[PDB]
């Protein structure tokens, strides 16, 4: 199988899910092991911060003040503005468009930590789904390591309740979905697989072991979404990673669902 064949060209472990929305077809490929999630979390405690935000009309523009010398490295938007704060809002967008380390960190801790995560991602039906650890280690990625990791097809399921179902209601729906398809440090090897012209609401994660795991929502024109989960990891802790081996793998995925009989 193409995919097999790509996984063993590529010397890791490869696990892909796909949903076509259109017609329920799945793809799957390792699509019940478990992989890193990396920064790909960071999906589900914007949407944790949109629900709660939906009761409680103070807390997206609510500003969070935070110490400078606690702020990690990877967080170029937090790092910024240290002196000013910044809104919860604001925190979400740069933690989703901008990967910022520090924004994770601080809306883990508006929400009472990875545990608070991991629960809102169990109340909304994923059981599979387990975020543990803060950043950075969440992104050790060690083999055999269950924290921090999900499935292939959980991924997909949640991803698919949070953008596409009742979890949250439409317009924060809507802005998960446009903080996930803006910026321009936000896209994901995915969305070098995938045609040009498609829409892509996408998530970028990395980390240790050269793992790359991405996730997202892909609109061809004129048709129903399709969503996808990919991770890549490998053998040695010093391994480059191969977003290009993730880019491939939604390639393939992509285009077999695009073919014509």
């Amino acid at each position: 199988a193409e995919l097999a064949a790509l996984e063993k060209a590529s010397n890791g472990r490869l696990g892909i899910a796909v949903l076509d929305t259109s017609n329920g077809t799945r793809i799957a490929h390792h699509a019940r092991e478990r992989f890193p999630l990396c920064g790909t979390y960071a999906v589900v405690a914007a949407a944790a911060i949109l629900a709660r935000g939906s009761l409680d009309a103070s807390l997206l523009p609510r500003r969070i003040l935070y110490r400078r010398y606690e702020v990690v490295a990877g967080s170029p938007v937090t790092e910024s503005h240290v002196d000013t704060g910044m809104t919860i809002a604001q925190l979400c967008a740069a933690m989703l468009q901008s990967g910022d380390k520090g924004a994770g960190n601080l809306l883990m801790r508006v929400l009472g930590g990875p545990q608070a995560v991991t629960s809102f991602a169990h109340e909304s039906g994923d059981t599979v789904f387990r975020l543990d650890r803060w950043e950075p280690e969440l992104n050790l990625a060690a083999p055999g390591d269950e924290r921090d990791t999900s499935t292939p097809v959980a991924m997909v399921d949640l991803l698919q309740q949070l953008l596409l179902g009742d979890t949250l209601r439409e317009p924060q729906r809507a802005q998960l979905t446009e903080w996930m398809t803006g910026g321009a440090r936000g896209a994901t090897a995915i969305a070098a697989g995938v045609p040009p012209g498609w829409r892509v609401a996408d998530k970028a994660g990395t980390g240790g072991y050269g793992t790359t795991t991405d996730v997202a929502v892909l609109w061809p024109p004129s048709r129903a979404p399709i969503v996808l989960a990919v991770s890549f990891t490998q053998p040695r802790a010093d391994a480059a990673a191969r977003a290009d081996v993730v880019a491939s793998a939604a390639r393939i995925a992509t285009g077999a669902l695009t073919a014509t009989a």
